Order: structure tokens, then C-alpha cells, then sequence
């Protein structure tokens, strides 16, 4: 029939922008109730939206206990959440949209500064290579909703990066509007790939520009899944012989103080038993390795940092509880970038919070790639509460970003924790 263009108002007047977002609020109001309008509005004012794209992130890193205690207060934060959620399943793109992603350094995981010459207005190509080097077909997760903003008033001068990106037609969208701003509002929990980055010159302003894809990494956040371990270990134990099976059951009920000591030990004094049963474990963990991509959990305190066990982000001020910044810096900025050994065998789960260990401050978000030696634990009497995946022993992760959270511990008890994004690289040699 008529070729279809892409939602593109890069260079185009704002007049026209502000007028087809009004037009595009008006029809997706159409489809809204009351609470799913008064929730969307609200995101009018720019310090409600940050609190609730916070909030947002923090509620997939908090347990489901905490989450249940939460409905059942009549959490507006929460039920705004869901309306946001709800109001955005209704309404769904007939075309592609080109805009700009709200990601800063920060959340692309760099901790180094770009403008780096002429009085901090220029950028070198050297910077370029590096930021390059390090981000280039990384996958950065947006756990908030994502605003694509619609043309270049949506540009924060003071931001050095600019991610450009592309999103496909049938994707849920709402649209939200300011004085000088159009953008749209997408689900949770997407994710940028950066695919290339150029230094670009904008109304006499320097920046990295980044064309990203937006993509979904495989993730089940406080959720989990018991159907993905049913669905790709439901014939696991049918595969293990004999002697594989004992090994694995001793590991998982009796033996597993002792071989941990032991390989944390470096394996001395020399134990040909725990020898034997290792090496059937890891054979065991290689009969069916990770079949596809995805994110497994790991919360931790503070002794694997060196830091104490006890360590915490949280500060008091005028008897409130808030988070110590410096503190957060400190660690964001010396621990990405640094390689995480783990010399046993080593337990995750899809599940990101776990009731038991919901007071711990340091989640490793584990990127579990297509072929890493582990198993989900399905199929073994005791474990279906777990959703507990398995990594071989010596599995070394590298950190490449650390987004802090404010977790709900209870209905009185929030605590500053952070999300360690970490993807495997190879078994530090030992």
C-alpha cells in the first residue's frame, strides 16, 4: 500500500513532537481506568518518576515474602508500579521508534571520564577505543522502565554518552511528555548491547555515540522459574550413571563442608576420596551444560571483598536511614572491573532473593552463558524449593557493572544493597 516509516522526530520541529505525543497520550488514555491514569499522570513530575523507576528496581530484588507484606499494607508504590505495568500491556507500537535510550555512564558500567581534554569540553580518540573496548557487545539491563526520548531535547548536555536505539514494532509503549520533551515509556527490564560508538559534535558539544539494540537477557528477578529447571533438567538425573548421582547426592546433603574446605584449601593435604567424589561432581555438573543464556543469582556479605562480614551501605541522617554515596562509589569504582574466583563448586539461584539471605547487601546477578559447566538442581528430594543451579568448581566471573538498590527487607526494614553484574571468563588458573 503506503511505505511505513519509523516514530523518528530526530530533527524535526518540537512543535511536531509535542503534538503527536499529546495525540498518542490521548489515545492511550482511552484504554486506562482511573488508578492506571492517576498512576501514569503522576509520572508527569520528575522526582516521582525517579522514585518510582527506583522503586521499581528495588521490588525485583526484594523477596516475595516482602513483596506479599507489602499488598496486603496497601502499597501505593507498589500498586503504582503494577498500574505502570498494566497501562503499558494495553498499548502496543505499529511502527518502529528511533530515540534515545536513558542510560548514563554509570549504568554502562564506566567509572572514567570522557571529556578528558580542552577544559573537559573534548573528547580523545583514545577514550573513544577504551569505552570501545569495554562496552561493545556488553548487555547493560535496564530495571526500571526505560524512557526513549524523541528528539535531542532530551539530550542532558552534561551526560558525555548518548545511546541511540531502535524499537520494534508490536512493543508495549506509553508516551510521557514534559515542556520540551516527548518520549516513550517501555516495560521493565530491557536491556542495550552496544554495538558501535563514535565521538559526535552536537550544538557545539562533544559526546560518545552509541547505537545500541535493545534486547531481553533471560532473567526471572525475586521470580525464578521452577518450570525452566523442569523443562531443561526434568531428564537430568536419567542421564547420570550410577556413581555420578551418589556423588552429586553426597555434595548436596553430607559432603559439602568437606569438599568446599578442601578445595578452598587447594586440595591439602592431598584426600584421594574427596579427590574421587570431585571428579565425579564435575562430571556430573558437564552431563548437561547451561543450555541457553541466563541470569542466576548469588547474595553474598562482605567477606568475599574483604571487607567485614557485617559491612553496610547505610547511614543514619536527622534519625533517618539513607544511603553513605562515598561508600557506594568506593566500592562501584574499585570493584568493576575485578575478577571473582570461586574455588569450590558453587550454588545460584533464579531466584534473586531468597527469604534467608535477604539481609545480604551484595547480589551477584551471574550471567550463566550457553555451555557453562552447571546443572539446575531438579529432580533431587529436598531441592524444590531452591531452584538452585550448580556451578562447577573454579567457575571466575569478571564484574563489569554494580547498580545500587534499596532492598524491602519488611514492612519497617529497607536496607542499601548492590547488584553485581558479573559474566564468566576463564578458570583462574590454580
Amino acid at each position: 500500500p503506503i511505505i511505513k516509516e519509523p516514530i523518528d522526530f530526530i530533527n524535526k520541529p518540537e512543535s511536531e513532537a509535542k503534538e503527536w505525543g499529546k495525540e498518542e497520550e490521548k489515545r492511550w488514555f482511552t484504554k486506562l481506568n482511573n488508578l492506571e491514569e492517576v498512576a501514569v499522570n503522576q509520572l508527569k513530575n520528575k522526582e516521582y518518576k525517579t522514585k518510582i523507576d527506583n522503586f521499581s528496581t528495588d521490588i525485583l530484588f526484594s523477596s516475595l515474602t516482602a513483596i506479599e507484606i507489602m499488598k496486603e499494607d496497601e502499597n501505593q508504590n507498589l500498586f503504582d508500579v503494577e498500574r505502570i505495568r498494566e497501562a503499558l500491556l494495553k498499548n502496543t507500537l505499529d511502527r518502529d521508534a528511533i530515540g534515545y535510550v536513558n542510560f548514563t555512564p554509570k549504568e554502562l558500567g564506566i567509572n572514567f571520564s570522557i571529556r578528558d581534554v580542552e577544559l573537559d569540553r573534548d573528547i580523545s580518540d583514545e577514550t573513544l577505543d577504551k569505552v570501545r573496548q569495554q562496552i561493545i557487545n556488553q548487555e547493560y539491563t535496564k530495571f526500571s522502565f526505560i524512557s526513549l526520548g524523541l528528539n535531542d531535547n532530551s539530550i542532558n548536555e552534561s551526560v558525555p554518552v548518548i545511546v541511540k536505539t531502535r524499537v520494534p514494532t508490536t512493543f508495549d509503549y506509553g508516551v510521557l511528555n514534559d515542556k520540551e520533551t516527548v518520549s516513550l515509556l517501555l516495560n521493565q527490564g530491557f536491556s542495550i548491547i552496544p554495538e558501535s560508538a563514535i565521538i559526535t559534535t552536537i550544538k557545539g558539544k562533544d559526546y560518545i555515540l552509541i547505537e545500541g539494540s535493545l534486547s531481553q537477557e533471560l532473567d526471572f528477578y525475586n521470580k525464578g522459574s521452577e518450570a525452566w529447571g523442569a523443562e531443561n533438567y526434568g531428564d537430568y538425573i536419567s542421564k547420570l550413571s550410577h556413581e555420578q548421582l551418589g556423588a552429586l547426592e553426597g555434595y548436596l546433603h553430607s559432603d559439602y563442608k568437606a569438599i568446599n574446605s578442601y578445595l578452598r584449601n587447594n586440595r591439602v593435604p592431598n584426600n584421594d576420596e574427596l579427590n574421587k567424589k570431585i571428579e565425579l561432581i564435575s562430571s556430573a555438573l558437564s552431563v548437561k551444560p547451561i543450555p541457553q543464556t541466563l541470569i542466576a543469582y548469588r547474595r553474598v556479605d562482605g567477606i568475599p571483598f574483604d571487607l567485614p562480614s557485617d559491612f553496610s551501605f547505610d547511614k543514619k541522617e536527622n534519625g533517618e536511614i539513607i544511603a553513605d554515596k562515598q561508600k557506594l562509589n568506593e566500592f562501584i569504582d574499585k570493584w568493576t572491573g575485578k575478577e571473582i574466583e570461586n574455588l569450590s563448586f558453587s550454588s545460584t539461584s533464579l531466584k534473586s532473593t531468597p527469604s534467608s539471605f535477604s539481609k545480604r547487601r551484595f547480589i551477584f546477578r551471574l550471567r550463566l552463558s550457553e555451555g557453562a559447566i552447571g546443572a539446575f538442581i531438579y529432580g533431587f528430594s529436598g531441592f524444590q524449593d531452591e531452584q538452585e543451579i550448580l556451578l562447577n568448581k573454579n567457575s571466575t566471573f569478571k564484574i563489569f557493572r554494580i547498580t545500587p538498590i534499596t532492598s524491602i527487607i519488611n514492612r519497617v526494614t529497607k536496607m542499601t544493597q548492590v547488584v553485581i553484574d558479573a559474566e564468566g571468563i576463564q578458570n583462574k588458573e590454580i
